[PDB]
């Protein structure tokens, strides 16, 4: 698919850099015709087929196609897409309250209430995506952003659809590997992947929300990956002595090696606690 080839600067004014990735730089921007603000994600294009720099057009188109499908309070939306010789520029819904990762860096540990407040929103967003057979494949606190970080119960949106795939056969068997701390054992072992990998990542996110500690993190990437494949984690009494056993049960049912035995997004919402890149 071809995108708009007018100069983006003719229609938007850019401001503060919001962040950057392996693939993109994201800048705050304001649309001239409406005064509304967006996050413009500039993704650097591959300059030759065999190149390793930039992102392949196939990968860019996949992120755009998925984003175009989404409309839900807990996920970002796509406003417009532009392109030029060097970049594809996605005009995304702006999430102005920063990453959950930075919010956590301030607070250390949350109460079970504060953790479940975030978690319910995360689960509602993932329920939406999984209902559409979209696996995110890179869920982590850096990919959850807050609309406003200065309210007692911040509202969130899931971002970063750079590894997201449609799972039309229940599993995909391609080159997909996210952040070692958060990937499921099937990613580590290069097995067919499905929606279940996100559910694992949610277990890791929950463990971190409650304790401020990462359950599989080793001193090198290979150690983290080996810990993940072996399901080498435990609830340290120093961090979890005052956490409810029901919270631990929720985590235990997500951090399961066999994807078929892992709780699904529907199971996670009915669970009693809730129910009301890889190389060095
Ligand atoms: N919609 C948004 N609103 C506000 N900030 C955002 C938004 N999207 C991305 N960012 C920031 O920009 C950073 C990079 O965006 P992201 O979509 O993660 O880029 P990427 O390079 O394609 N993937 P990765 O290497 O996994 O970060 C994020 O970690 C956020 O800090």
């Amino acid at each position: 698919t071809v995108f708009r080839q007018e100069n983006v600067d003719d229609y938007y004014d850019t401001g503060e850099e919001l962040g950057s990735g392996k693939f993109a730089v994201v800048k705050k921007c304001r649309e001239k015709s409406t005064g509304l603000q967006y996050a413009a994600k500039f993704i650097k294009k591959r300059r030759t087929k065999s190149s390793r720099r930039g992102v392949s057009r196939e990968d860019i188109e996949r992120e755009v196609s998925i984003l175009k499908e989404i409309q839900h309070p807990n996920v970002i939306t796509l406003h417009e897409v532009y392109e030029n010789k060097t970049d594809v520029i996605l005009i995304l819904e702006l999430v102005a309250g920063g990453e959950l990762f930075d919010f956590l860096a301030e607070k250390e540990s949350l109460t079970e209430e504060e953790a479940t407040e975030f978690l319910k929103q995360i689960l509602n967003g993932v329920y939406y995506l999984h209902s559409l057979q979209i696996a995110h494949f890179d869920l982590k606190p850096e990919n959850i952003m807050l609309l406003d970080r200065n309210v007692p119960k911040p509202r969130i949106k899931i971002i970063d659809f750079g590894l997201a795939h449609k799972i039309d056969f229940g599993n995909e068997f391609k080159n997909i590997f996210g952040t070692p701390e958060f990937v499921a054992p099937e990613i580590v072992n290069y097995e067919p992947l499905g929606l279940e990998a996100d559910m694992w990542s949610i277990g890791v996110i929950t463990y971190i929300l409650l304790s401020g500690a990462s359950p599989f993190l080793g001193d090198t990437k290979q150690e983290t990956l080996a810990n993940v494949s072996a399901v080498n984690y435990e609830f340290e009494d120093e961090y979890f002595s005052n956490t409810s056993a029901l919270a631990k049960d929720f985590i235990r049912r997500l951090l399961v090696k066999d994807p078929k035995k892992r709780m699904t997004i529907q199971d996670s919402l009915q669970h009693p606690w809730i129910k009301p890149p890889q190389f060095e």
